[PDB]
This record gives structure tokens, sequence and C-alpha cells, in this order.
């Protein structure tokens, strides 16, 4: 018997989601890369959670640390389209340019890449999936990513970093989506 964190999946969680992990949240590692997987349980229906997560043009809605995110005018939210996001002042990243890779309203799957900008997460690729859970009906959100490990940094350092941003983001996501409830 061991000890995991709360971002790591529980057993019941993993047995239901394993296939999803197999398909969407698994990356080719090795050679200065690193990846990670985070879960968040949310006492709200998947449909609500998905509608927020999918808003590629308005990540501010739940991601932290965004001063602004501009898309273009002839911007239609569809695969290949992009967003220029500006981070608040005082952080170790100023701007990010991200491309939408993946948008499936049927399977509630989405993902973007960073291509890139003023920061040190080179070639970051993320995927986020939402799932239904029953026993009283809740949601589980999985977010994973892979990204390059910068010159004089450890892979553990890089994972810690990305993990934190994602972890807080999902907490915000949880928070607003549970917010109205019923
Ligand atoms: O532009 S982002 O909103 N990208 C979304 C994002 C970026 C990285 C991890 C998870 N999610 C963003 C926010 C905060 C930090 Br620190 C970032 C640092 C580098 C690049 C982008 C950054
Ligand atoms: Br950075």
């Amino acid at each position: 018997h061991h000890q995991t964190m709360p971002s790591d999946l529980t057993q019941d969680e993993f047995t239901q989601l394993s296939q999803s992990i197999a398909e969407f949240h698994t990356y080719q590692l090795g050679n200065g890369r690193c990846s990670s997987l985070l879960a968040q349980r949310i006492h709200a229906p998947p449909e609500t959670v998905w509608s927020v997560v999918r808003r590629f043009d308005r990540p501010q809605i739940y991601k932290h640390f965004i001063k602004s995110c501009n898309v273009s005018e002839d911007f239609e939210m569809r695969v290949g389209c992009t967003r220029d996001v500006n981070v608040i002042s005082g952080l170790p990243a100023n701007t990010s340019r991200e491309r939408l890779d993946l948008l499936d309203d049927d399977r509630r799957v989405t993902g973007f890449s960073i291509t890139g900008g003023e920061h040190r997460l080179r070639n970051y690729k993320s995927v986020t999936t939402v799932h239904r859970f029953e026993k009283r009906i809740w949601t589980v959100v999985l977010e994973s990513y892979v990204v390059d490990v910068p010159e004089g940094n450890s892979e553990e350092d890089t994972r810690l970093f990305a993990d934190t941003v994602i972890r807080l983001n999902l907490q915000k996501l949880a928070s607003i989506t549970e917010a109205m409830n019923r």
C-alpha cells in the first residue's frame, strides 16, 4: 500500500478511463521530453463542463494568469485556428501562441499546441477530455500534455511547473461549473 497525490487518478477512476488514457493521454517520451496526466473530479454534469472546456477562444473563463487572449476576426473555432494569449505581468512567461489541434463535440475531446511565444514550454501539446461518472451524476476531467525539457532543467522541474498551472486551472474549472449547481 502506497501514497499518491490528488491529481493522480483513483483506482475506480482508472478502471473506467484506462481506454481514454490509452487513446488520448499518452505520448512518446524519451530524448529530453516529459509528459504528465492530471484528473479533476467535478460535481457538475459533463455537458456543462464540456461547454466551457471547448471554448478555445475564451480560455480566460477558467485558466488563470491570462491578461488577455486575442483571436482574429475571420476566426472560426475550428481545427488549425489560433489564439495569442498574453500572460499577466510578473510571471516567467509573457506571451503564448497556441493552435487548436482537436475538437470533437461527440467524444468531448480537445487539444492545443503551443507554437510558441515568449516562454520556456517548447512544443507543448495538450489534450483534455471530459467524462461521465455514475453510482447522483458527476464529471471527471483529464488533462495531459507533453513538452520539451529546457537545456539546464530537470524533467521533474518542468513537470512540477506545468502541473501547477494545469492543476489550478482545473480547480477554477471545477469551481465555476459547480457554482450554479441546481
Ligand atoms: O498562455 S497560457 O494560458 N497557456 C495555457 C497553458 C500553458 C502551459 C501549461 C498549461 N496551460 C499560459 C498560462 C500561464 C503560464 Br505560466 C504559461 C507559460 C507558458 C505558456 C503559456 C502559459
Ligand atoms: Br516559461
